[PDB]
């Protein structure tokens, strides 16, 4: 019901948390792992009332990461509880943090000095589907570009706009404002069925000003299929 | 009582020490860690007449860490002598050392240069509040900075002081200098309870001259709550 | 049966995994060794159905590497659902992800742009030869690259096809166009039966003037031996 | 016999395996290492036909690194087989591979450029000595070098060769050409019986112009001892 | 005797070792531990004659690192046997190497060019301190350094030796050769009663040109405090 109401707000946390299984996980019983699954269910239940769960398997798509959640939450003591709690349980105590960015959501800065089409273009974002590629993708902007103005910082974004709108439909995407909270400036996280829009997208994106000045891009670049917690926690219990 | 020296006087050093429990830590029985808990309890009071000891909770903020020190001493070798009793303790014995800093703290360079308004809402340093977000931020300044006359750098450090005003009630700030010490030239440190301000606060700053002439910004970016020692080691004991 | 394909068709995806194996595998009997190597071979033929899984041994050619495999699929999804899979044998339990590469085969968008001669030459790529030396080479390009026209970018690839031309027949190649799903823009594949051609190929390429324009270029540079599932596996059982 | 005919030919591959010493190793009894070492010492016996290994003791003069082989061999196959058997036996089982490099020795491409004088002194290569220091220092050459022409480059190579005359004989010197087979384009070895004779080769070879384009220079710099195998795993089994 | 002699001789060879101590370590009975020291000091007594062999405790001052040595050796390969017998003891059977770096100490060349004031005050070299601090700092000049002619080097360094003037007596200095024998052109060495001395000295020298020139500087920068062999043992058998 109110998972609609973290995923549009603004002022509202997302953290993208990675984790990676210890060896001697699988050297456990069937049964003892079933349990630990459980366990991992109930808190995630507990939590869904103060924050908002949604789980991705990256297990054989990014390299030392097999899990990943991202978690919207009004504060981040809230996330540090909850991650704090989840690395507690049997399942978590087997493992090892690959990674935690953090990025506030907010209103459009830019958005309001487009043409209307492309306002009203913009209003599109993804499409019904089930079970969609997911890429999540660190940006630390150099520091030249902040000296740049509002106007023209407003144009090289209308530039990075207008080379993505082949892919309103085919792509979905949010953006976490992170500077301050680690080493990054920006979180994007994408969603997609086809995977080869997707590249053609980045692909596109490339060919424009606003990309020469990107001191991190990617690095690491996760990549993952986004799925019920219920499908990825079974996968670890045979 | 004398708690207060350390915090404000000039001449004392800062140092920061994080850490990441070991896995096999809870391979051990809640009954070792209980006792392992109050090893640790007990140094602290022990050393709790020369060094001032805070602790703070990073796991679930900060990836691979979930502890971290910020010792303050008016001699090194003091925060050696404790630190390595720490690491000697059981709990320390499961530790994995993910980073050690040290800066001294000093009076003020450019501060005298600024305009008398200025000068006194810098005396302005936070607000009372309860249990804070606390951020470390590593600085390594680049070469050619230092070739600078103090005249310039007393302008580069105004602009500076003049986009951070807005802040100086919502985010309390700590500098150590650290050049020759370790690998940085300074030890950032800041509490608050709004991580929005905090955020914003390092988004103004990087629109100053000042900020282009960074080699190392972060690399770590700590960001942990303050909390009572008492509190985060209990998490570990169940 | 219908191998080649994928080999050669276009919007078939290419995964590269890389592994290294745990010391305390070989603390195991080598009978039960023995059993899982007979884990993994009935994994392949069982999703030999959906993909296609080629093997390579690299333990004794690539630093911090024992294996390798090149993965065709029609989706990611099938590579993942392997992948994940592989590393749930007891064999792949005891192995240490080194790596993991993805990109996509593509009709070629610069060759129509080149001489007749050039193109016809190009139809040649590798020859006849059992148990070849492999070859891979992730690339990315950097920024300012992706503003220039397609001109001048089919210009650059028609100098680059002019200076490989004498390896045609002893250089198989392959080009996976990797940007976005992975922190590289290309994965670059050759087979060859003598390694000293290769080398005279990559030297040769390094004097042309799209070669400067590499941010990264190898990093790594996995060199391997091509061979049948079976021959390798033996390896670990000894 | 053959044992010159592989140090001097071209075409003769050389691969450089550095290795280190697991600290449960001395957990074995006196007797466990000994047949480890048997094992070891008898292996390369068994390879003594295809390539010749030679062995350094880098253990006290590089860190993380207890041992060197040097393998020479006509195909990397051979040298695949050899180093993947020995990492097998139970003294390699309780090794941590450090760093693998391969390089091709070849006839010089810029001597035949060079003075008469020049030639006939670099026939001038090291001298009689027992149990010599050695080191490698792996070279990557920067992008615009491969873009000059050969007559400039030939120039470079003889300011560069001037400057080396000193120590023709009390440093022994070998080059090979590593391009393609890993993320180096050279690998240098050298003996010498004096160590500040071949600091101050470096030194002065610091001064001309070809040393500006090195994008990467050792990293890592290996420093060793020359010594029999023998004597080497002796130290191990106490 | 000679311990002064090797400790301002030319031609002698410092050697920085660092070791980190096993958790496994305090396993052991403290009474298991005792014989280990003895163990050491007997060998250390027994190399007395060959090599002078100092101990710093790092643990709690630098990251990563509990202990290191400082040994002086009229040749490299006898320092080689000493730590490779080091580190065979049962208390080196506990350590891990954790970084090693050599370097040779030569007569002034640059001093003769200063004026008679400047070198008349240089021959001023710390002050005579029981247990001062210790820091060593490797360096890596980058490349465009070594083309300088004498002259402008000379420069150079006496633009460096004026801002360290200050400091002459309250920090004792070390310089050794290092290029060829590892991946840095020196170690640098220090000992200090007052670290924000050596902080201010380190401020000092970053204003000057030559600072500017530096590829490495740091990384690690090792911060220790000097104590007997003897006592810092104890404080690992207890
Ligand atoms: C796929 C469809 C996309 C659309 C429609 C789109 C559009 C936009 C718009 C309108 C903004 C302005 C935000 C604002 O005004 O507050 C923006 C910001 C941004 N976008 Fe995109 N974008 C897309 C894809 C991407 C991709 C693929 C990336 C990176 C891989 C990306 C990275 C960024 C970044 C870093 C910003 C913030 C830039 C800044 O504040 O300087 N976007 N995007
Ligand atoms: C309310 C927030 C802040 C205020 C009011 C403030 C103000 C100042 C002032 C007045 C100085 C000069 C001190 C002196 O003259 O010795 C200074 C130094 C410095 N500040 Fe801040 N600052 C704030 C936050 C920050 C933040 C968030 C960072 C980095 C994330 C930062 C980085 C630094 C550094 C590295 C120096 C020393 C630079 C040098 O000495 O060359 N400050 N700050
Ligand atoms: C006999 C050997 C080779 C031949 C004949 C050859 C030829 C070609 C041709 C015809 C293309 C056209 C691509 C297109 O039209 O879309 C191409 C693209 C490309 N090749 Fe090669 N190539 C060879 C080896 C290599 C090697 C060794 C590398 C790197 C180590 C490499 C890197 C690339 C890259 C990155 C592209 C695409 C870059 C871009 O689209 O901007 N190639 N090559
Ligand atoms: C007595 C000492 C030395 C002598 C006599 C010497 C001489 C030479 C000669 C004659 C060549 C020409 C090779 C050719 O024409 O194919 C050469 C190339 C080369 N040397 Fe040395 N050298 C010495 C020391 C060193 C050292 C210490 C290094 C690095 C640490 C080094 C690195 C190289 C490299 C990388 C090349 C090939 C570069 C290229 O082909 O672009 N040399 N040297
Ligand atoms: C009181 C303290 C210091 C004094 C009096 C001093 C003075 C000098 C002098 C006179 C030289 C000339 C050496 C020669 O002629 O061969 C020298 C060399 C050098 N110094 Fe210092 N220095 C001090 C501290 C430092 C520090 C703290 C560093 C780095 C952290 C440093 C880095 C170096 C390096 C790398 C060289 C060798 C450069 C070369 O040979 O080209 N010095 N120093």
């Amino acid at each position: 019901a109110d998972r609609e109401k973290l995923l549009t707000e603004s002022g509202v946390y997302g953290t993208f948390a990675t984790f990676q299984m210890d060896h001697d996980w699988w050297d456990l019983p069937g049964e003892s792992r079933v349990i630990s699954v459980a366990e991992v269910k109930g808190l995630v239940e507990q939590w869904s009332g103060k924050i908002l769960v949604e789980s991705y398997l990256l297990r054989g798509l990014s390299d030392h990461a097999d899990l990943m959640f991202r978690v919207h939450a009004r504060t981040l003591s809230d996330t540090q509880q909850f991650l704090s709690a989840f690395m507690g349980t049997r399942l978590g105590r087997h493992l090892t943090s690959g990674g935690l960015l953090h990025g506030v959501s907010k209103k459009p800065t830019y958005v309001a000095g487009f043409p209307e089409s492309m306002k009203t273009e913009l209003q599109v974002n993804g499409e019904s589907g089930s079970r969609p590629y997911a890429i999540v993708i660190p940006i630390k902007k150099d520091a030249e570009v902040w000296a740049l103005d509002q106007e023209a910082r407003t144009a090289l974004m209308q530039e990075h706009t207008q080379a993505a709108l082949p892919y309103l439909k085919t792509v979905k995407r949010k953006l976490y404002h992170s500077t301050g909270l680690d080493d990054v400036d920006f979180i994007t996280y994408f969603e997609t069925e086809r995977l080869e829009d997707f590249h053609n997208l980045v692909r596109a994106l490339q060919q424009v000003k606003e990309f020469r000045h990107n001191r991190r891009f990617g690095h690491p670049t996760l990549l993952g299929t986004m799925s019920p917690l219920d499908e990825i926690l079974e996968k670890f219990a045979q």
